[PDB]
């Protein structure tokens, strides 16, 4: 069992900030991990490259993953539009947790968030599927471009992304 690793190269109004890498917990949440992995490589013809982190709340999380598709602008999964919550085995235990955004039960698409703190009130509500490996410093730098309501002060985008291992 060897879990895949993916990376994002982050930019601030196009100026390179740095690389964040993630372990995807395919051993626990294979369906969810695979969605994020494929969106990161762009292999289905759509994905995270060029997308923004549109909601960043200091001390809480950085949210991203929207892109244009035939039926909208807030992203979609590799399984059609939405998919079920796979399981809630893993918890939002601390900084660096990678979890799925949603609009209630069984509404996972492409949007995701990276926690910058323990967020236990999300346990059982959002599917945790990965964690930051390298580049937590870069996530902390992203956080400085957020605000209490989540609006970012500069455009925080995924300049490049893909699979490392």
């Amino acid at each position: 069992m060897v879990n895949p690793t993916v990376f994002f190269d982050i930019a601030v109004d196009g100026e390179p900030l740095g690389r964040v890498s993630f372990e995807l917990f395919a051993d626990k949440v294979p369906k969810t991990a695979e969605n994020f992995r494929a969106l990161s490589t762009g292999e289905k013809g759509f994905g995270y490259k060029g997308s923004c982190f549109h909601r960043i709340i200091p001390g809480f999380m950085c949210q991203g993953g929207n892109f244009t598709h035939c039926n909208g602008t807030g992203g979609k999964s590799i399984y059609g539009e939405k998919f079920e919550d796979e399981n809630f085995i893993l918890k939002h235990t601390g900084p660096g947790i990678l979890s799925m955004a949603n609009a209630g039960p069984n509404t996972n698409g492409s949007q995701f968030f990276i926690c910058t703190a323990k967020t236990e009130w999300l346990d059982g509500k959002h599917v945790v599927f990965g964690k930051v490996k390298e580049g937590m410093n870069i996530v902390e730098a992203m956080e400085r471009f957020g605000s209490r309501n989540g609006k970012t002060s500069k455009k925080i985008t995924i300049a490049d992304c893909g699979q490392l291992e």
